[PDB]
Formats: C-alpha cells, sequence, structure tokens
DNA sequence: AAAGCCCCTAGCTTTTAGCTATGGGG
DNA sequence: AAAGCCCCTAGCTTTTAGCTATGGGG
DNA sequence: TATTAC
DNA sequence: TATTAC
C-alpha cells in the first residue's frame, strides 16, 4: 500500500487530466496509441505508479500515484513535454497545425491513498 | 471546492503524520499548544489550508490542502524546521535533552480532493 | 473570462523543443 | 530493520538552526 | 496568434 | 550517539 523513498512513508494518488491546444480532437488512432506508450515509459523512468490512463478525442485522464519529494508538476511536465516533442516529430500534421501539442494547463485531485481501516492505522493510534 | 494558480486547477489534500526524536513524549501541554500556533502561522504565511490538525504526546496529525505547484515537501519542511527552532528556543528542556526535536521522517497519504460527484465532472464525461 | 485564448521570462528536457512557475501581463 | 537509531553532504530557513533530498552509508 | 471544457 | 511506532 506504502511505499518509502530514504526519508518518507507515502501513497500520493493523483486524477489528472489535460488536453490538447484548442482542445482539438487529436488523441485518437495511432496518436492515442503512442501517447499511451510515451505516458507509461515516462512513469517507469520516474518511478510512477499508473494506475489507470484513459484518453478520448479532446483529453487524457491519469490515475497515478507519485513519490510527494519528486513532486506530481515534475511527472506532469515531463509526460506533457516529452509526449508533445515526440508525438509533433512523428505525426507532423500535429507540429503543421499546432503552434503547441498542450496547454500550459491541467487538472489535478486527490485521491484516498488507500482504503479508510488501512489509513487510520497510521493517523489515528 | 477546487482552487487553482496561475496554471493549474486542484484540490489535493494530505494526511501528515510525523514524531518528535527518538519518540519522545515531549507533544503535551504548552509545548503542544505552541506547537499549534506555529503551524497556523506557517501554513498562513504558505497559502496552506489546515482542515484538522491534532497532536498525541508523540506525534501531530495534519489534514491540510497544498498546491501541488508548491508541494507538500515544502509545507513539511517549513513546518517542521521552524516549528523545531522556535520550541527549542522556547522550551530549553526540549534543547538540552535532544539533539532535534524532530526526526528525518513523516508519513504522507493523499485525501480525496472533493466529492466523488464533484471530481466526475472533471475526470469523466 | 481563464485552465483552457493572446503575450512575457527563465529553468530543464531520455524533448535543446516545449513543457513548467504556489511565475507574470492582458 | 528503517521512517523512526547511528553516520554523511548540499540547500534552504529557522541561520554558533534544523529541517529536506524520488539524496547517500551502516 | 484565438480555445470554450475534461 | 541509540528509537521501536503514529
Ligand atoms: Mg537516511
Ligand atoms: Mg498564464
Ligand atoms: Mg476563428
Amino acid at each position: 500500500l506504502y511505499k518509502s523513498n530514504h526519508n518518507v512513508v507515502y501513497s500520493c494518488k493523483y486524477h489528472i487530466v489535460w488536453c490538447p491546444k484548442y482542445r482539438r480532437k487529436v488523441l485518437v488512432g495511432a496518436v492515442e496509441m503512442r501517447l499511451k506508450e510515451i505516458i507509461q515509459e515516462v512513469a517507469k523512468e520516474l518511478r510512477v505508479e499508473i494506475i489507470e490512463m484513459q484518453t478520448d478525442k479532446d483529453h487524457i485522464h491519469i490515475l497515478a500515484d507519485i513519490d510527494p519529494s519528486f513532486g506530481v508538476m515534475k511527472f506532469i511536465k515531463t509526460a506533457k513535454g516529452r509526449s508533445s516533442r515526440i508525438l509533433r516529430q512523428e505525426f507532423n500534421h500535429l507540429k503543421t497545425k499546432l503552434p503547441t501539442l498542450w496547454t500550459n494547463s491541467c487538472f489535478i485531485s486527490t485521491v484516498g491513498g488507500a482504503p479508510l481501516n488501512v489509513v487510520k492505522q497510521y493517523i489515528e493510534n
């Protein structure tokens, strides 16, 4: 349930959602497939656990467990920036029709780190 | 329910728990009272919302909403570091009987950012 | 109007392009 | 053993301090 | 150099 | 420079 780095015991899960620039419906077909693949690789390299990843034509939603000392924002900027650069190189229509693949924004909402019965042991007695 | 900085919309809540060095039972009386005041001041200054804060003789538990761009660790570092400094200056026994007031560790667990009814609106159609 | 659109600086990128920053101007 | 105990180095606040770091050694 | 909401 | 778990 809980993982630890050298100094912290944690379980930090977040729903993360972001969309393409201008809300263009470009997360389809081959682009959707490659995007997921790039996110999985970024996560693997960043010691981030992807619990769920869903895409629709105009947004991607990820539920991930991320070390708090690392920072959810660090994972997000790498996932977004790397996917943008790679996808725009691989799918020219993404590079020629848009100034960037993503926007400067995202949505983030924490999720319970573990069921109540488990967390209780650590926060109450 | 959701707050925003210049680029992110969020609601990140965390249970945070840490204990005194050697698990000494020093969080009592005046020490406990002053510790809470200090942490409330830290939260105010760092734009952190303290939902709940409780102390037992050997640990403190805080439920807080923190901007993810700022980082839960930056709040923890300040809350622990400043309270150690001030409390050790104010209560001489905390300085003479211990090398530090706290340890290098803490426990962190995310809590749902908003009621499920509200979250679904942002993560699913 | 803002997260989302336009503009800016400055730190890092298995990305030297294209994302961040409790970042700033509309 | 590790989060928790001992040890260590940078960075940054709280500065003849005392905490972090996806930090390191036992 | 112009989007409309997951 | 020595803790035992919230
Ligand atoms: Mg250590
Ligand atoms: Mg802006
Ligand atoms: Mg038009």
